[PDB]
């Protein structure tokens, strides 16, 4: 239940940049979507937004967005990922 | 008073570089609050530094300011938007 | 042992990387084992992938492959590099 | 004790970076130091190495250096700068 | 936080009158010695004697389950949220 | 998660039920009696007397040993995973 | 990191030395015994008598509460920061 | 890793050697009583009576201070590197 919360609150986190990127940036869902997993994950790979208002929106969705983010990692890391190879190992 | 204060020293630092690259870099604000944001978050999907002194502030910037900004986010995560989702899951 | 394993899982997941971004992405191999490592690592100073699948891929990557990344980058911080420089001082 | 020597390892490998990315890559020195500085800390917010020695040397870099670069940060952190507003809160 | 150490709080002095009714009616104990057989239980100090009544025996093995993670739970956050605070503003130079 | 406290609550009654069958059989006390002497040894509250036989006191000392970070890996799970959540349920306004 | 293993020290001292002046002027205790009823119980070790008055027993209630955190303080910071080291550098080769 | 545990386990054995030692000549302890006295002085259970002479005293509180972190570190390491990975490989079905 803590991995489906952490997962569900993630996709929806995701699909809420997918849907801002797409419109208000002009990407296309794909590239939206990437822009906003490389933005949370930290890895920023990308150019920075060329709007304004994509530029407010990514400072306000990288305080809020990363923290959840980080934290389904770190519970698929360590709950889901791990188990797998430390059982078999 | 803990997520006052996080959030404070977050606000302030914030404050600081944006004065900063908005003179020294000749960002207008909106871009040097960007990157101020985008460089202490280390998503970094920015150009760097232009001038060597804002390559210099920026080197201190990101050591002195990391810590405070993953220490608010760390807080504002797992104090302000946890329990939300949690008490109501 | 868990120092090797960590070693291996990583290797491997470097090595499937570079198999996919030296074949999908046209990198050579050692430019696909950078992007692969400055990726997981969440350091991203390159461009996005250009393929549609690349950004698929880096996307399901990421998620896979930062938790064990960091995992053994923490583990050879706090059991081999840390103990040498310990010890000694 | 405990902040200098971690302040001072991460000087030397600061130092390090910028002896080498100020030869081999050729950088001045102050944007070699900046290079260093914003990989390990993982903002990575400049292009990538042009030279393959550049890239092997990033790839090693990054790995021995990312952990005590942000172990320093933190203690840094919560040692240095958080007693100071703590104390003073 | 504080929230957290009112709550931690209460529920404690909760557990602890639990057990001092028990023990002062079960075991026939006065309630300030059911009070400290509760207190040094949960807090794993032990220095007295045992439950005489089987049922006094039975409700001390759940009482120190249930009862020995909040207990703990509170010295700890009455530790790093009240007293540690108060010391590092004690020793403050003025 | 929840097959961990599963897990832990069984090692548990296991690890119970064997110093119960033990201090009943060597020590010669009742099961009631060598259930709650295996649990106050275990969390270390100790307010019976120690052991009397030599074996007794050989088995005491391991199974303190290996005893102890299994019970409190439970009392922390139980505690963190079953009650802490449930306390939370608790306080929510309806 | 001293400093933080210096105060937790006097701070500790302090401790014992108020339930030393207190059960050995209360309970009558002579101060050598009253300092270890202070060090066995605050460690939750345990193994003396109970207070024989009321006051000894709302003390050593109050006292557990406030001090046990402390004192577990102390051994792990003194384990984790002036013994492990030490350990360290006795186990390295020359 | 290992060589941690290794080294806690000596460590650990030596520091019950050394009680055993002093209990058994200081107290009139027979060393398996010395041993155990040590063991559930260090553990915190304490389910023994306090020391006898003066000299047996200062040491316990000086025993405690200086040996319940390295026990307790043990009994950690023992916990997680040892006893889980074992339960763990114990659970897998084949």
């Amino acid at each position: 239940k803590e991995f489906q919360v952490l997962f569900v609150l993630t996709i929806l986190t995701l699909i809420s940049g997918t849907i801002f990127y797409s419109t208000v940036e002009g990407l296309r869902p794909i590239d939206a979507l990437y822009f906003s997993v490389v933005t949370l994950t930290t890895v920023g790979e990308t150019p920075p937004p060329q709007t304004d208002f994509g530029k407010i929106f990514t400072i306000l969705y990288i305080f809020i967005g990363i923290g959840l983010v980080f934290g389904f990692i770190h519970k698929l890391a360590v709950n889901v990922q791990l188990p797998s190879i430390l059982s078999n190992l």
